[PDB]
């Protein structure tokens, strides 16, 4: 049986100085997605994500998610998710993505990468 | 920086009876990836991969990777990654992708999905 590559993620550069805060805006609109648990994490090698701060579950409006310099909240009212981190350091630098989570049986709505570039003054 | 979910991930509900053997084709066919580490991954909930089986890195060509009843081989002069799943059982039924290991800056190319269900006899 064949498996088609009929699909491709781009890395959307953004860069930023140290010291500096990254601010991401999700924008899932599909108020279908509200109540789904969504998360900010950063990609390894492989397509192998790893969570950093997720909502929870189910997701319920205005409700902000601090993990250490990360700031993760769920705008339900205008269907999105922001993410936020605070005070980057060079060593941040890497391949992140927002990701909500949605069962198996249904085709995946996927976000693009974030290839984040944190540089010296 | 705001983003959108814009891009689909299907999932190719293939069934198949225990006992049986999933054979599958990945068509990655670029010589650009003939020596791109691969591997055959289920997905967990968030995008979440545990790697079932992976080549080497680099990937040499018929060079039959195997790991359980799990059969890897990448066929360079085909510009496809084979996958073979021996004697399935029930507990095999889950989200599958075939995945090719790509640097950060290159939008990631992305393979189709299989939800394997394996029923009884
Ligand atoms: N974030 C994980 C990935 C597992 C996961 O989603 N974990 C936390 C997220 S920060 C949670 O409680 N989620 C449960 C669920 O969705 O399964 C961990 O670092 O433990």
């Amino acid at each position: 049986m064949e498996l088609r590559a009929a699909t491709k993620l781009t890395e959307e550069k953004y860069e930023l100085k140290e010291g500096q805060t990254l601010d991401v805006k999700c924008d899932y609109t599909l108020e279908k997605f509200a109540s789904s648990q969504k998360a900010w994490q950063i990609i390894r090698d492989g397509e192998m994500p790893k969570t950093l701060a997720c909502t929870e579950r189910p997701s319920k409006n205005s409700h902000p998610v601090q993990v250490g310099r990360i700031i993760l909240e769920d705008y339900h009212d205008h269907g999105l998710l922001r993410v936020r981190m605070v005070n980057l350091q060079v060593e941040d630098s890497g391949l992140y993505q927002c990701v909500i989570y949605q069962p198996p049986k249904e085709p995946h709505m996927l976000f693009d990468r974030i290839r984040l570039v944190v540089t010296l003054e």
